[PDB]
């Protein structure tokens, strides 16, 4: 599992933890979330994001 940043807002993405609120449950990769969610925080699409590994 791994992390990655809504690079607008600075919000983690976490892997483990999901976003149950907005209908993930945990343990779901980025790649697998709908390519229409987005960040809980400032609504930026998936495409704002960055993983958080070199
Ligand atoms: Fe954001």
């Amino acid at each position: 599992m791994a992390k990655w940043v809504c690079k607008i807002c600075g919000y983690i993405y976490d892997e483990d933890a999901g976003d149950p609120d907005n209908g993930i449950s945990p343990g779901t990769k980025f790649e697998e979330l709908p390519d229409d969610w987005v960040c809980p925080i400032c609504g930026a699409p998936k495409s704002e994001f960055e993983k958080l590994e070199d």
